[PDB]
């Protein structure tokens, strides 16, 4: 933007006339090209610092990118638009239910900027009964569905059946018989339940799957519920 | 910002260039001082609201950080720099592939704040096949790279080998030679296959590992590919 | 903002007092009017471009927004406040440790607008003993406590012992009590360790549970420390 210089008046009253015409016009112009919203070009880095004035400034000198830069009290020179910062929060620890013994590091955190939920768990001992109930969330933390995760247990126990056919020859001498019920013999084996967790649309995560006295763990993050 | 009230003129013509002078390089002064770039100092709260100015100002009563604040017809003094927020999308439910029975909620989402894909399952029955695509994600689902997870499975079986070896002394008693067997019999157990989801480059799921019949299901989240 | 127009001066100087007063009372009420901090109402779209002026606007037409849109050599009328972008960085390959063989993507990626890092690994062979490292994390991968995750093995072995118990009749016939003792025969299933990881506060990562010659792999992502 230009800057307007007042100038010397003539110097006698009679030619007062074409000296108005031409510093008025000068001041107008000078008032409409700011007033039109043209602050002017961006140029070479300014002068003086002084809370209160703030020039905006182009790529790379005084910020890497264009803009209106501002400065203050700490003359940082902010970038065009401040915003301090966004963090989450804490992990928040809980005492288990179910008379439930921690085994390690068993706490849970928001995160606002991600809208989820981060639980680390590893416990041993309570109520290992299916469906049993180990944490109640805040309303703040309820998943916006029913849900199920893997989860570890030190315990993987299975089940084995073993069936001893009768002999196929029944005159045969008994040791034969019983030679040939050994070789017959067969094993089958049951169906293990693997370790699960199933959170609900009202924040209690429940047990599945988990033996008796088994190490029970987990680490893990759900998305929470759309936030308006 | 200092402002500036013109002054009454003189009452003769005579002294009328002095009063030119005082005024014209007043109203340069401020033209200058507003022109360089200065609006002022933040200062006490401002007057009568009206949408078309917006000063701004200095921490804590306006606003709890420095800036320029900016209000509209609301009024509410918009923090400098508006955004009016963001936000992932909606958990798409997808039809399950190779005949799958959804046991649950079996959908997935985008989060391109995140750059990632959300996925929660479960299913029975279908073709248990490993390496059975289940769902065929769109282009923009796509994982960077081949990727493979733990996945939950409701049978986790095993296969038990029993062996009998031959008696050790054949001349002895056949009960002798029938307990000798029994009591140097052993029992091995085979490799357990344990459920497991591939997601490869070109979003599709293959179960592997996963037992005929068996009640298979997990809750995972992924990264996308960079977004440029 | 009005804009403001010099007038012509009259004819004669004896009649300039009046004029002067009319024409100073306006630039006086045009520059207090500006220098308050009033742009001006956004008004129908501005004028030829040129870089230097920037006129901010209402909602929908320049922009979706209300606000102070500002354009630029390129003339794209960026919104509010500029941000070129933001984006997290490249999955780095790490060598295994403990002469592990790799059996697919074996990487980890930070994600510092998540504050977290993401792991993906597949691998065969190497020290199989718990607690044994796969991977030293850098510092900036800490995190912040101690955290245990199940893992992926493709192979979850049992171990089976065979229980037969003496003849119930000692005096019963050889065949007889042999039947008897089969048919009173017992199989108990050994615990299962599930294999599982452990990432400590100083980003090293062990295996636990996993048995030798298993492909063990799996794919997670964990919450780095607080960032200030």
């Amino acid at each position: 933007s230009q800057k307007y210089s007042p100038s010397i008046p003539p110097q006698e009253e009679e030619e007062l006339l074409p000296f108005l015409n031409e510093e008025f016009v000068r001041v107008g112009q000078t008032l409409n090209d700011l007033a039109d919203g043209y602050w002017g070009v961006s140029m070479e880095p300014p002068k003086k610092l002084k809370p209160g004035t703030v020039k905006y400034f182009a790529p790379g000198v005084v910020g890497p990118v264009s803009g209106i830069y501002h400065y203050d009290l700490d003359n940082q020179w902010r970038l065009a638009g401040t915003k301090p910062k966004d963090l989450p929060g804490d992990f928040i620890l809980f005492t288990p239910q179910n008379n439930h013994q921690p085994m390690g590091t068993c706490a849970y955190r928001m995160n606002t900027a991600k809208d989820e939920v981060w639980i680390t768990m590893l416990m041993s001992g309570g109520n290992y009964t299916n469906g049993a109930t180990v944490l109640d969330l805040p309303q703040a933390y309820w998943p916006p569905a029913e849900l199920f995760i893997p989860a570890y247990s030190s315990i993987i126990p299975a089940q084995s059946t073993i069936t001893y056919p009768p002999p196929s020859d029944p005159n045969a001498p008994p040791l034969d018989q019983v030679f040939d019920v050994l070789n017959r013999a067969t094993i089958q084996t049951g169906v293990v339940n693997q370790a699960m967790f199933k959170i609900t649309a009202n924040g209690r995560v429940l047990i599945q799957g988990i033996p008796q006295g088994a190490v029970f763990g987990g680490t893990f993050t759900f998305p929470l519920v759309v936030t308006p």
